């Protein structure tokens, strides 16, 4: 039996696209070994009940863990130098074990983990969980073609569409953080020369061009995406209606009662994001946006966002509108009632919109986000991106056009279109003898080869 090692950064964002690719990986026969801390072990139950579980691996005292009065080098400086001897420590068990690993799959973020694997002589694979286009974006910004402040007004990188200053990344919202983020990503293509293959977390219907200039750069780079549940694609994982590995534990929901009464197609649902932290006058004006539409919306919203929408706001849309603390994102964008997505453009929502095939009111945050808005906008056309003023604070009728432009105007039709084609496609991908498929049945041999 083939035993591998995936190696996920402990970040949310991050552990959900290695933990659906071990699931894809235990269904073909691989034993998985999750490599991890003393902190996601304690906050999330990794441990399924069978024999192809995927087998936790807890190699961390806590030490390691970040402190609040940290600044982001250090937490990173720290996290790396206990991280490494934890790996080796673990390897040097592992390596002269009764069946040792054949392999380490991590994330990209973790470049330091395939000098480790070097020394053990343990074939390697970086997971870039992030769109291919941002793997352009950060090699041309390592590698000199693309500076951290955009040296002209149009970007044109190869097998790329065409980028303005606000298509690129913004790692900037912390002015003492943004070089720490920049080093960080452009390390994650220093020593690729090295690596067995590079795995990336999409399918080639979706980034074709940009994944096959990635193929030019001399490793295989093997799409598995998309990295969402299989009975929301082709099915064929028995009970993958979620991210995780432990059988699901049903929260007590209100939203789906709420959205069964509702039109076919017919409601807005609204989340900016679980980590973005939006300012009282934004939050207005994008509340009195979605309520000016008069249409029916949910709208997910955590405590301590929700403190900061206007007073009279949620009683005021009584009739149209479902503020609420938690729903299954999941869930939700399959119900049929849901016609629209008003989202941040984080990569693993802006994959449940395609793969679910939702069109999008895209309005990015932060960081890749600018980057996936402009995508979904102008290369899969699934949706449009709600026009900021040069303050970049978007005002109500801007929220309101926008919304009404992807559900009512022209182009509507042609967005749900687009996105029924692209929920397809995602199916076809992970379906048996997709491009997906076809890329982890082909590492599954290549690893039973040991």
């Amino acid at each position: 039996d083939t035993h591998i090692l995936v190696f996920p950064f402990p970040s949310q964002g991050h552990i959900n696209p290695l933990l659906q690719l071990s699931k894809r990986l235990i269904a073909k026969g691989i034993k998985v070994s999750l490599v991890t801390t003393l902190h996601v072990s304690n906050h999330l139950q990794l441990q399924g009940a069978y024999s192809n579980s995927v087998k936790i691996e807890v190699i961390s005292d806590g030490s390691e863990d970040r402190l609040e009065t940290d600044t982001m080098r250090q937490t990173l400086d720290r996290f790396r130098q206990k991280m490494t001897k934890n790996l080796e420590d673990f390897l040097q068990k592992a390596m002269v074990s009764s069946n040792p690993p054949k392999f380490i799959l991590y994330d990209s973020t973790m470049p330091w983990v395939l000098e480790v694997a070097k020394e053990f002589g343990l074939d390697r694979a970086p997971f870039y969980t992030q769109s291919c286009a941002l793997n352009s974006i950060n090699y041309h910004v390592l590698h000199g073609q693309l500076k951290l402040p955009p040296e002209t007004p149009t970007i044109s990188l190869p097998s790329m569409p065409l980028l303005r200053p606000s298509d690129l990344p913004a790692y900037d919202f912390d002015p003492a953080s943004t070089d720490t983020i920049i080093d960080l990503l452009t390390s994650q293509y220093s020593n690729i020369q090295d690596a067995n293959l590079l795995f990336c977390n999409t399918f080639d219907k979706l980034e074709g061009e940009i994944i096959q200039w990635m193929e030019t750069l001399g490793r295989p780079v093997k799409t598995v995406g998309p990295t969402v549940p299989s009975a929301y694609l082709d099915k064929r994982v028995e009970n993958d209606k979620h991210y995780g590995l432990s059988l699901f534990k049903p929260n007590e929901d209100v939203c789906l009662k709420w959205l069964d009464s509702k039109p076919s197609g017919s409601v807005l649902y609204v989340s900016y994001g679980s980590l973005v932290e939006m300012g009282e006058e934004q939050l207005k004006e994008l509340a009195l946006g979605i309520k000016e539409t008069g249409k029916f919306f949910l709208w997910v919203v955590r405590d301590t966002e929700a403190e900061k929408l206007p007073p009279n706001f949620v009683e005021s849309v009584a009739e149209k509108g479902l503020v609420v603390s938690w729903c299954s994102q999941l869930e939700v964008l399959a119900h049929p009632s849901v016609g629209c997505f008003f989202t941040h453009c984080g990569w693993n929502s802006t994959l449940e919109a395609l793969c679910l095939g939702v069109p999008v009111v895209a309005f990015p945050q932060w960081a890749d986000q600018v980057t996936n808005a402009k995508f979904l906008e102008d290369v899969w056309k699934v949706g449009k991106r709600v026009k900021r003023n040069e303050q970049r604070l978007a005002s109500k009728e801007e929220v309101r056009s926008c919304i009404w432009e992807v559900m009512e105007g022209e182009r509507a039709s042609e967005f749900k279109s687009n996105s029924m084609e692209w929920k397809k496609w995602a199916k076809e991908a992970v379906d048996e003898g997709g491009s997906s498929d076809k890329n982890i049945e082909e590492f599954v041999a290549m690893l039973k080869q040991t």
